[PDB]
């Protein structure tokens, strides 16, 4: 029954490594996998890995008593900075497990409409924003999607404003973010990391690194004195136990913890906001009935958290989005124990799987032909859905700990974007995908037409 795992061009020592060489990574082992089907094996300098490309064979790679989560070479490099903070730990790490119980009530039914007010103060302000453009300008996507989902994050999980909108240029965390994070997914290229020629990356990444925990200081410094009688995510962090060790976060913890919302809580609902739009504009009827949909809801001058969950069709949107472009393109797993993948693929305790999901996400025994044609009406009845065959957040109890963060803002602010703009792909603009371990769509820029609603 054995079948053996194939392989692109080796390449000598330097392992399968050339065949990247790119910025867009990721997309070139999407058309490695177009290749080389369910599976193949991926291999460099000090490690090795199989990326699946199938939900037959991921739907096993989800099985959490045969396979735990892996900190792939990216998240390793990754940590140098995230630590041991729920994204970047390992499962059995005390840390994790610790946070897990101290955070996790701080994304309840409860807590959530309690952020809704915050999110809406952010989402007012990038409505504002737009309501007061002249004609001759445009509106550049990404860059205040980034605005919005930062400052959101930064609102309602430390009640500190990063005050986005009153920047002409990226928050400066941003820019220092953005860098550290292109800088890692540089680094898995890298053949001889510690050579010379790479001393101003060295040099410029303890910076941005200083930059990030410059604005930490600061926030476990705001927080220090003032109207501390809020209950949100810092709060929480630094008043809360684990319900079964009785002890709470350490300071060098607590800090990871701050970085780390501060980067999962925003850039990739950045990302999913910018697809979200790209795809909207590009097609034209699918925009049109969600528009429909956030007039027909969103009837106040600002939505209701009730509202929000009743956008049905705009939360569609946004699925249909993570569907062909998944912000995190990918997170790995490894063998617990020995074992055999999908009765073909044996594998050894440790040995490390990588999940492809922008490619699981086109299995055309899961969704059909039209994988790449955009329809939100995929998501018309969620059970259908097979089990692991849609995976934008990851898996188990590994998986996304805001998914309905990120989901209720996205909703949010798309609902309220459509029922007070019409859009125009005014440059007609050609999807480029920029890689930084996440996915956005560079230069993405369009313009707005106001429909005149009050707030
Ligand atoms: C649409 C936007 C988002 C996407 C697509 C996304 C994606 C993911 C994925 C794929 C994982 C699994 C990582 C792995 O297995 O290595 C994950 C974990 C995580 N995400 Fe998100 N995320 C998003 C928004 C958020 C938000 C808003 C927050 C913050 C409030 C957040 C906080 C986290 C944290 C803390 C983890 C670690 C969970 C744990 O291991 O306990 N994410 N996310
Ligand atoms: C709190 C910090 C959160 C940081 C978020 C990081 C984003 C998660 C997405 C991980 C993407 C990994 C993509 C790996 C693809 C790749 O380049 N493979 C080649 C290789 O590993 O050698």
């Amino acid at each position: 029954t054995i079948k053996e795992m194939p392989q692109p061009k080796t390449f000598g020592e330097l392992k399968n490594l050339p065949l990247l060489n790119t910025d867009k990574p990721v997309q070139a082992l999407m058309k490695i996998a177009d290749e080389l089907g369910e599976i193949f094996k991926f291999e460099a300098p000090g490690r090795v890995t199989r990326y699946l490309s199938s939900q037959r064979l991921i739907k096993e790679a989800c099985d959490e008593s045969r396979f735990d989560k892996n900190l792939s070479q990216a998240l390793k490099f990754a940590r140098d900075f995230a630590g041991d903070g729920l994204f970047t730990s390992w499962t059995h790490e005390k840390n994790w497990k610790k946070a897990h119980n101290i955070l996790l009530p701080s994304f309840s039914q409860q807590a959530m409409k309690g952020y809704h007010a915050m999110m809406v103060d952010i989402a007012v302000q990038l409505v504002q924003k737009w309501e007061r453009l002249n004609a001759d300008e445009y509106i550049e996507v990404p860059e205040d999607m980034t605005r919005l989902t930062l400052d959101t994050i930064g609102l309602c999980g430390f009640n500190y404003r990063f005050n986005s909108f009153y920047r002409d240029q990226p928050h400066p965390f941003i820019i220092s973010m953005i860098r550290a994070l292109d800088e890692v997914m540089n680094k898995l290229q890298r053949a001889n990391p510690d050579d010379p020629a790479y001393d101003e990356n060295k040099r410029q990444f303890q910076e941005d690194i200083k930059v990030m925990n410059d604005l930490v200081d600061k926030i476990i410094a705001d927080r220090k004195a003032s109207g501390e009688q809020s209950d949100d995510l810092l709060t929480q962090m630094l008043n809360g136990k684990d319900p079964e060790t009785g002890e709470p976060l350490d300071d060098g913890n607590i800090s990871y913890q701050i970085i780390t919302f501060l980067i999962a809580g925003h850039e990739t609902t950045s990302g999913l906001l910018s697809f979200a739009l790209y795809f909207l504009v590009k097609n034209p009827h699918v925009l049109q009935k969600v528009a429909e949909e956030a007039t027909r809801v969103l009837v106040d001058p600002v939505p209701s958290y009730k509202q929000v969950k009743q956008l049905k069709y705009v939360g569609m949107v946004l699925n249909e989005a993570l569907r062909l472009w998944p912000t995190a393109p990918a997170f790995s797993l490894y063998a617990k124990e020995d074992t055999v993948l999908g009765g073909e693929y044996p594998l050894e305790k440790g040995d490390e799987v990588m999940v492809l999901i922008p490619q699981l996400h086109r299995d055309k025994t899961i969704w059909g032909d039209d994988v790449e044609e955009f329809r939100p009406e995929r998501f018309e009845n969620p059970s259908a859905i097979p089990q692991h065959a849609f995976k934008p957040f990851g898996n188990g109890q590994r998986a996304c700990i805001g998914q309905q963060f990120a989901l209720h803002e996205a909703t949010l602010v798309l609902g309220m974007m459509l029922k007070h703009f019409d859009f125009e792909d005014h440059t007609n603009y050609e999807l480029d995908i920029k890689e930084t371990l996440t996915l956005k769509p560079e230069g993405f820029v369009v313009k707005a037409k106001s429909k005149k609603i009050p707030l």
